[PDB]
């Protein structure tokens, strides 16, 4: 039998499923730090970074049944083991704010792609993505300033926990 | 600071972060066989196995928080890409059925292990992942037995794809 | 048409087909000394033995459930005619709390036989049975210990028989 | 101490006695046309057949209720071993239609029975299951006739299979 | 009057009046590690030791019910004379935690020796106390992973103590 | 830091300590006299002894918590093996009667020193406890009282058991 083409240009369907695999990649970085963090008594942090990284899946299970509903194979390549060695708290959420810079970067080329491309379907769909992905990189920002502004000396590190654990809870 | 040793065995540790990542390349495996279908015309069973993908990367979060709990640090590989080639519905059904026996073998090693080191804490913990291996294994062969009825013949594909569907929609 | 082999093991097959048929013989004999006491004005223990045969068979039919389910072949045999011969209230629950521990060693046996052979699909199962038929060998111990402390003598067999009516109620 | 006399006439005892016999005999017999059909990719066939030879076992113990009531004495004989091979679908249920006319004309004698010894006390309670079987019979006559009007060709087995599942879905 | 038998082998009579004998030691030490703190400005320690105290005489509890349904006679031997002196707030939640490991551990002996021995009836019985006691494990271990990352430093105790009343009031 | 003096006096510390230990005691001997009766066919008994036993337990921590909020260290002695042999039911009755006496005579002494000392704090805390006390030997009495009139011969022992489970289950 007969299948309709797939209805997303190529350069669309690559960028798609190029970012399928990126948020894979993503949320199993952020399961990484997260470990850490859980190892080193840190479960306010422990917890807020295994929750977004369940969310960063989530981002990629939309994405592909975005590319299911267009007839467009998705494409999974192989996810490279994440990063583990890390050295404390500032740090983790440091490459994590960088990190997330760079998904923002992704994001904002592929609907510049959309918009060239004159595929307003994708443009449109892409919106929730946007949207989502500037509150969580405004809260890795937020996070990095409180961590920074308490800091690791006198109790540094339980009160940044303790701070990061308060947003968890009240994100879930 | 000084954080409290991991509270599982070494053998136990490794045991269950390999079955982590053996959940997260299922988890990628029904997503690119699930893709397979929606790509050719099959949506019914592109559902059950998009959201059978989902699941088993449900299994995956849930064996990390109980590494987490127990001060274990998780030990995520490289993700292998999945195969992505498939020759039809029979076939992708077959390779998934196997799959399960696979992953049942695997939660049944983990168990004996268990036993064997006198770990209860974990035997009583993987109870719950040992009842929903059995039900998503039996739920397999039942779809296999029901694939293998019909036949490819005739109208064939289309039925069993819509008893599939059927199916997708009433675990929903 | 091609249906899938049977997903337990020939030993663990054997020994579950052999309980099927065990509670359906057990169901009879409970049958038989139930029509003993309704015939010899016990009808407390008449409704209570019973309504305890009635019980086993529901033990039965939920084993049938997961051979069926394992596409396992439910080989029922002749089921042998019950005893018949009683000679009193005290004596048909001696032989009913010898033989519930007759049942409660029949089952640690499989349990004990699906650790061996890893079969932890069949082990986690048969933990509602193990439960149940603890609680009836029991129940079993804990009337025949007040059958023995009232005795048969000045109205013996009416308080006796009350007892176990009381029993019986409470339990529907 | 003296049990009152059975109520019921010598004949009616033994005709209501074998009927007790005759439906636990019709009850292993369906388990196993369940089972057959259950190992044989046929689930509608082998649920609605498992829960017809439950309600037969249901009847067995109503029967045994009013022998119970009436001080007469059940005597359960040796349950044989019910037919395990069968050719197929059509058959199974060419064997039950059969099967539930015998088994409604052992009603009938029993009725007739109880006319003509003027036991109406035995008259009047048979009727809900005079009504029952009647039931019971006309479903076999109509799973059979649908069957036949199917066939067995293309998704013959399938399309019967999936008829037979509604019904018994139906009557839960 | 004759009374049954114990239900239980030798053995595990043994094993589980030592397990009564173990929680009633626990029980009077966690008292007193409860008085401690609250003698020492620590109400929140004091608090969360004394409900835990109490939560493992509960346990020896419902061991003594499980030995008084199969009969077997409880045997309480004298309980020592708890440690009363202690050097602080880490000191005594060191103790705890190697002390609750103890405790891990002897059940994992039991639930081995019902394994060995096939007495699946206790073994089932015995999985709530498994699962419970791993949450206490596990709950000991946060603790003094945070009484060690907070530190006794200038407000450190506050701090401490104020974390673990926290705890206290939300498992109420 | 400086943590508060003890807020009862030396003599009121004494006594109220000696009183824990006293409940503790009380409890162990009333959960053997309690296993006693289990393993001898009086469950009646066994429940009602079980329940007072752990009320003495509850009596035991309210008297702990008094401690604790006067800053006055708890000081938990050797609580000794309880008798595990006994006559039969009467002696159990008269033996605990007895037990409840003593424990009342020294309730009356804590008290009266309280007002000797002018300790209305205590005198007024300890109020719930007289009240309670009263009851519960009242209690004892009545039971005592019953058990003799009904007697040991002809079902006198299960007529008494039935009237003390009467009792347990109407106070739970
Ligand atoms: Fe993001
Ligand atoms: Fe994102
Ligand atoms: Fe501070
Ligand atoms: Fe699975
Ligand atoms: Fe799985
Ligand atoms: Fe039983
Ligand atoms: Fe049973
Ligand atoms: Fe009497
Ligand atoms: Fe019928
Ligand atoms: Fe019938
Ligand atoms: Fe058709
Ligand atoms: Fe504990
Ligand atoms: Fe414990
Ligand atoms: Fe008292
Ligand atoms: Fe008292």
């Amino acid at each position: 039998h007969h299948s309709q083409d797939p209805m997303l240009s190529k350069d669309i369907i690559k960028l798609l499923n190029e970012q399928v695999n990126k948020e894979m990649n993503s949320s199993n970085l952020y399961m990484s730090m997260s470990s850490w963090c859980y190892t080193h008594s840190l479960d306010g942090a422990g917890l807020f970074l295994f929750d977004h990284a369940a969310e960063e899946y989530e981002h990629a299970k939309k994405l592909i049944i975005f590319l299911n509903e267009n007839n467009v194979p998705v494409q999974l390549t192989s996810i490279s083991a994440p990063e583990h060695k890390f050295e404390g708290l500032t740090q983790i959420f440091q490459k994590a704010y960088e990190h997330e810079q760079h998904i923002s970067e992704s994001i904002n080329n592929i609907v510049d792609h959309a918009i060239k491309s004159k595929d307003h379907a994708t443009f449109n769909f892409l919106q929730w993505y946007v949207a989502e992905q500037h509150e969580e990189e405004v809260l890795f920002k937020d996070i990095l300033d409180k961590i920074e502004l308490i800091g690791n000396e006198n109790h540094g590190l339980y009160l940044a926990d303790q701070y990061v654990k308060g947003i968890a809870k009240s994100r879930k």
